[PDB]
């Protein structure tokens, strides 16, 4: 069998569940569950909560937003070949 080039790698497919709404000062949970690599495995997650907080490396992070507003959440995922996909969602924080 010939060695297959890295350019043939299939990228990770992101499943990202961010609720449309959350409440000020209350824990919300986001889910990356189901994210998969069609020809390998998932090697890492990176969530940006959109509020200046440290990013999370968790699959399914909890977070508290401490001001009302709309936040863009970005999830980047790396597969077992070191290659990446990204998705975004918006959450609106109200009282
Ligand atoms: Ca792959």
């Amino acid at each position: 069998a010939e060695i297959k080039d890295l350019s043939e790698n299939k990228l990770p497919v992101i499943y990202m569940h961010v609720p449309k709404s959350g409440a000020l000062n209350q824990k919300v949970v986001f889910y990356g569950k189901g994210t998969y690599d069609p020809d390998g495995s998932i090697a890492g997650y990176q969530w940006d909560f959109g509020d200046g907080s440290d990013f999370s490396s968790e699959q399914n992070p909890s977070h508290v937003y401490t001001k009302k507003g709309e936040y863009t959440v970005t999830l980047r995922v790396m597969d077992s070949s070191g290659q990446m996909s990204e998705k975004t969602m918006k959450i609106k924080i109200t009282d």
